C-alpha cells in the first residue's frame, strides 16, 4: 500500500513478458522463424553471430509486412492471425498471441525490414525508448521479411548473465533449427555460424522422398532403425517414424522429436504412450527413438497454456493416449 | 496476409493471458490468496461452492485497496508491487505482473470489495464488456478485502470443457492451501466448501511450536520421521523437514513440499539435490518426504521464467545444488 498501484511502463511490461517466451537465442530464432513459416515462407535463411548473443539474423522468402502495418507487428497483443475466441480455440498457426515481436525487442535491438508482393519500396521498422515508439524508413528489400536481432539481453544486465558459451547456446539454435526443420520437409532452411554455414536443408518435393532429409538431420543410424508409422481414425492420424525399442542406444534416445498439428511439442502424455508401447512389446522398459506426427482437430487440442506453446491439453485425453499407443504398438508388430 | 494485423480486444487478450496463468479454480485461489499475503493479511478465510466452478470467496485482513486504486487493481500490467527493472530483479512479494486481476475477471465474474484503513467508506469493483470496463460502487466492508469470481469460465466454453469434478476440483484447491498454509505459519487460514468447514490452520505466533500445524497438514506420520535442518552459508539458507529415507513410504513421499523465499516451488535441481542426498546415503534411490525452505539473495534466483511462477533459474546452479545436497546430507548424519 506503500507504492500506488500504478501501469507498467512499456518497455518494462514486455521485458517481463520476454522473461516468460524468451530465455535464450535460440528462444528467440524459434519465434522468428515460426513467424516466417506462417507468413508462407519457402526459404529461410539463419545467421547467427557469438552463439546469437552478438545478432541473430532470419530472413524469408514470406508474404511480407504492409508498411502500414509495420509499427502494428511491433505492437503488444497485435496479431493478424486470430481476431476472436473462435479464431483462437481452433489455432491454425504457430502464432496467436501478438506478442513475440514486441517482447523481443525490448530485450535487445530488433530490426524490421520488409516488403509485400504489392509494394514497389521496402520499408524498415523498429522501437526504441521507455515507451517502445516505432520508426519507419526507406530500404532496399525484395518480397519477405529479414529480422535482425542484435545485443541480446544488452538492456537486461541479469538475464544476460545466464547466457552459456558461444558453442552451447548456438548448440541450442541447432537443436531447435533441427526441430522446425523435420516439421516442415517442404521448407529450406540454412544456418550459418559467424560466416560459416552450418547446415542446409534442402526442401522435399511433392511426394519426394522424406528419408533423404530425415537421415541428414536424425543421423544413418537413426534412419535404419525407422519404422514408419501411419495410423489413422476419424480426425486423428499418427505419423512419423518409430525405432525399434531393441535396437534404440541411448545416442538414439536422444531422437523424441514428437508434433501436434506440424507444432514441435514435447507432452509427458505422448510420450508415455509411445514408451509404453516399447515397454509392452521389447522386455524392459527405456527411452524410445522417435519422429511422431499427431494431427488433430485443432478443438480437442489447447494450445493457450504456455506463453511460448511448450504444452498442450487434449481434451479426450484417454483416447488421444490410447491413440497413439496403439499406433506404435501396431507398427512394433 | 489476408487478414490485416490489429490489437486484439482487451477481454480476449486477457483470456489468452488467463489460459497460461488460471488453469482450473486451485489456480484463482492461489493468486488471489498470494495477493492476500502480500497485502499484510493475517487471516484469510476461503469459501468455495461446488468445486470452485460455481464460487470462490476469499476475504483477508489485509492493507486493503484504495478507492481511487480500485479500477487500476483490475487493469493490466498494473501493480503496486514494482515499478522498475531494479525492483524485478529483486521481487520481494509474490505478485509483480500486475496481470492477475485482469486475467481472472476475464473468465469469470469476479467482484472486487476492499477498504483501506484511511477510509470510512467501503467500496465494490468490477470490470465488464468486450473492453473491461470498471465501475465502481458503494458497499459494507471492514479493513481488508474480499475476492468473488463467480462462474469461472462461463464465457470461455472450451476451456469450461476441462473443469474435472467438484470434488477433483476442490481437491486440488485444498492441495494449494495446504501448500500455501506451509509457506507461512504465521498466517490463519480457513477452508470451506459448500457451507462447511473443511480446515481452519491457526497461526504460530512469535517462536511458537511449528510441529503442530506441521503435522495437522503433513499428517502424524510425517511429523514422527521429519528431521530438522538449519544449514546456512552466507545469504544461503536452507530450513525444514525430511524424512529418513529408510522409513519413507509412497504415501509420505506425496510431502514433497519446497519453496524459495517462501514462495511455493518444484525445481527439478532442488528435488535433484535433496534425493541424491537420500540415495548417497540410504541404500536405493527413492522418493523422499520433505518439507524445505531454501532462503537466498533475491538477485540469485531469477522468478521471471513462468507466467504462474511455477519455475526458477539460479544463476551460481552448481552451487545451489551443493548446498542443499550438503545441507540434507548433514542431517541425514
Ligand atoms: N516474417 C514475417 N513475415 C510476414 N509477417 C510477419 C513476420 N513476422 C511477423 N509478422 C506479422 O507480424 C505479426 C506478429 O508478430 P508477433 O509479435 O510474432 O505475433 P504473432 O505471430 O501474432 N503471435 P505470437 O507469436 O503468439 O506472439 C503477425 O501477426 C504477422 O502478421
Ligand atoms: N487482497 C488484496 N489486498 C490489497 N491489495 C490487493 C489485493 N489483491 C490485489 N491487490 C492490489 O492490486 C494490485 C494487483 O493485482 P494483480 O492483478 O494480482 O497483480 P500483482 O499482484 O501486481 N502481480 P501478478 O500477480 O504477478 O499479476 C496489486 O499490485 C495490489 O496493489
Ligand atoms: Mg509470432
Ligand atoms: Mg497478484
Ligand atoms: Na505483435
Ligand atoms: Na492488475
Amino acid at each position: 500500500s506503500h507504492m500506488p498501484i500504478q501501469v507498467l511502463p512499456p518497455q518494462l511490461a514486455n521485458q517481463i513478458a520476454a522473461g516468460e517466451v524468451v530465455e535464450r537465442p535460440a528462444s528467440v530464432v524459434k519465434e522468428l522463424v515460426e513467424n516466417s513459416l506462417d507468413a508462407g515462407a519457402t526459404r529461410i535463411d539463419i545467421d547467427i553471430e557469438r552463439g546469437g548473443a552478438k545478432l541473430i539474423r532470419i530472413r524469408d522468402n514470406g508474404c511480407g509486412i504492409k508498411k502500414d502495418e509495420l509499427a502494428l507487428a511491433l505492437a503488444r497483443h497485435a496479431t493478424s492471425k486470430i481476431a476472436s475466441l473462435d479464431d483462437l480455440e481452433a489455432i491454425i498457426s504457430l502464432g496467436f498471441r501478438g506478442e513475440a515481436l514486441p517482447s523481443i525487442s525490448s530485450v535487445s535491438r530488433l530490426t524490421l525490414t520488409s516488403r509485400t508482393a504489392e509494394q514497389q519500396e521496402a520499408w524498415q521498422a523498429y522501437a526504441e525508448g521507455r515507451d517502445m515508439n516505432v520508426t519507419v524508413k526507406p530500404a532496399a528489400h525484395p518480397v519477405g521479411t529479414t529480422l535482425e536481432v542484435l545485443d541480446l539481453f544488452y538492456n537486461t544486465p541479469a538475464r544476460r548473465k545466464f547466457l552459456r558459451t558461444e558453442k552451447t547456446e548456438f548448440n541450442h539454435i541447432d537443436e531447435i533449427i533441427r526441430r522446425i526443420a523435420l516439421a516442415r520437409f517442404d521448407v529450406t532452411i540454412n544456418l550459418s555460424h559467424n560466416g560459416k554455414i552450418v547446415r542446409q536443408y534442402r526442401a522435399v518435393p511433392e511426394g519426394g522422398q522424406k528419408e533423404r532429409r530425415l537421415g541428414a538431420i536424425c543421423g544413418t543410424a537413426f534412419l535404419e532403425q525407422a519404422l514408419a508409422i501411419e495410423w489413422q481414425h476419424g480426425d486423428l492420424t499418427l505419423r512419423g517414424w518409430v525405432a525399434d525399442p531393441n535396437h534404440t542406444t541411448p545416442a538414439l534416445a536422444e531422437i523424441q522429436y514428437c508434433y501436434v498439428n506440424g507444432r514441435m511439442m514435447r507432452d509427458r502424455l505422448i510420450n508415455h504412450a509411445i514408451r509404453q508401447a516399447c515397454e509392452d512389446k521389447l522386455g524392459a522398459d527405456q527411452q524410445p527413438a522417435f519422429v511422431l506426427y499427431l494431427e488433430i482437430d485443432p478443438h480437442q487440442v489447447d494450445v493457450n497454456v504456455h506463453p511460448a506453446k511448450h504444452e498442450v491439453r487434449f481434451h479426450q485425453s484417454r483416447l488421444v493416449h490410447d491413440f497413439i499407443y496403439q499406433g506404435v504398438l501396431s507398427v512394433l508388430q
